[PDB]
């Protein structure tokens, strides 16, 4: 509250560390569905169904231009990529499996880096 603060957690390396994680996600062999924005002209249903599209290139550009206020807003966008993928893709499809695998990969790196 006013004039009452928990001790200052060191957040000075968060930007660098989120960039490292994102690099690891970009280079994963199962990243291919997620590297670029889904082409809304060429994929029926996507525009209407997925209210907030997100992809790794969009996250990288937001990261690089100071559009994440803190590491939680970064994790929210990463999780949105995988939540969108589960909304649109069957679990037993190459893309559906890719998104489960990547979500797992991310959540471990997130815990190991920050928790």
């Amino acid at each position: 509250s006013m004039s009452v603060k928990k001790p200052k957690r060191d957040d000075s390396k968060d930007l660098a560390l989120c960039s490292m994680i994102l690099t690891e996600m970009e280079t994963h062999e199962d990243a291919w569905p997620f590297l670029l924005p889904v082409n809304l002209k060429l994929v029926p249903g996507y525009k209407k169904v997925i209210k907030k599209p997100m992809d790794f290139s969009t996250i990288r550009e937001k990261l690089s231009s100071g559009q994440y206020p803190n590491l939680e807003t970064f994790a929210l966008d990463v999780r949105l990529v995988f939540d969108n993928c589960e909304t649109f893709n069957e679990d037993d499809s190459d893309i559906g499996r890719a998104g489960h695998n990547m979500r797992k990969y991310f959540e471990k790196k997130w815990t190991d880096t920050f928790k």
